[PDB]
C-alpha cells in the first residue's frame, strides 16, 4: 500500500523529538520545552521536559497525556489504519479538553508536524476553573502514572479521528483522581488521510528524574501499541 509505504518510512528510524508549550493555569503563566526521540518500530518514545519559566505551577503527571500518537506501533495488519503517520509530513492538529473531576479543565491546542527531520509539537494550553486547595492546585498527585487504553474511532464529517479515553491519576492519600479526555486531530494538508475503522492504542508510562538537572523537569517514557482488530 504505497500510503502506508508513505508514512511508514518517515518513521523508520529513530526519529528527534522537539516539543515547546505555553500555558496558563489559574493566572500562572509557564513554558516548557521538551527533546527526546522516538521510535514508531517499537512504539517507543523518551523525552525529557525542562520548565523554563520556573516552578511548574501544576503537578507534572497532570502534563503527560498533553506533552505523539504517530510514534505507535501499528501491527502490519492494522497499518492501513494509522491515521497519525499518514498525515505527515505535513501534519495534524491535535486538540483537547480534558475534564479533572471535581475540579477544573485543560484546553490544548497542538501542532504536530515535521520541520527539517524533527517531529515537532507545539502547544498552547489553558487551564480554568481549578481549585485553589483541589489535588492539581494542591500538587497531592504521586510522580508516578499508571497504563491505560486510548479508543479511537473516525470522524468522517471533519475528516479526522475523534479520541476518548480516562486517565487515573493516584493521589497521595491511596485515592484517584479522574481525567476525562475528549479529543479531536484533523489533517493540517489538503492531502488525503487514512480513516481507521474503531480501535485503540495501549499506552505504558513511566516518570523519572534527572539526578543532575537542578531545573524542574520530568523525564518520561512511553510505550504505545495499537490493537484492538484481530
Amino acid at each position: 500500500d504505497p500510503m502506508v509505504s508513505k508514512g511508514e518510512e518517515l518513521f523508520t528510524g529513530v526519529v528527534p523529538i522537539l516539543v515547546e508549550l505555553d500555558g496558563d493555569v489559574n493566572g500562572h503563566k509557564f513554558s516548557v520545552s521538551g527533546e527526546g526521540e522516538g521510535d514508531a518500530t517499537y512504539g517507543k518514545l523518551t523525552l525529557k521536559f525542562i520548565c523554563t519559566t520556573g516552578k511548574l505551577p501544576v503537578p507534572w503527571p497532570t502534563l503527560v497525556t498533553t506533552f505523539l500518537m504517530c510514534f505507535a506501533r501499528y501491527p502490519d495488519h492494522m497499518k492501513r489504519h494509522d491515521f497519525f503517520k499518514s498525515a505527515m509530513p505535513e501534519g495534524y492538529v491535535q486538540e483537547r479538553t480534558i475534564f479533572f473531576k471535581d475540579d477544573g479543565n485543560y484546553k490544548t491546542r497542538a501542532e504536530v508536524k515535521f520541520e527539517g527531520d524533527t517531529l515537532v509539537n507545539r502547544i498552547e494550553l489553558k487551564g480554568i476553573d481549578f481549585k485553589e486547595d483541589g489535588n492539581i492546585l494542591g500538587h497531592k498527585l504521586e510522580y508516578n502514572y499508571n497504563s491505560h487504553n486510548v479508543y479511537i474511532m473516525a470522524d468522517k464529517q471533519k475528516n479526522g479521528i475523534k479520541v476518548n479515553f480516562k486517565i487515573r491519576h493516584n493521589i497521595e492519600d491511596g485515592s484517584v483522581q479522574l481525567a476525562d479526555h475528549y479529543q479531536q486531530n484533523t489533517p493540517i494538508g489538503d492531502g488525503p488521510v487514512l480513516l481507521p475503522d474503531n480501535h485503540y492504542l495501549s499506552y505504558q508510562s513511566a516518570l523519572s528524574k534527572d539526578p543532575n538537572e537542578k531545573r524542574d523537569h520530568m523525564v518520561l517514557l512511553e510505550f504505545v501499541t495499537a490493537a484492538g482488530i484481530t
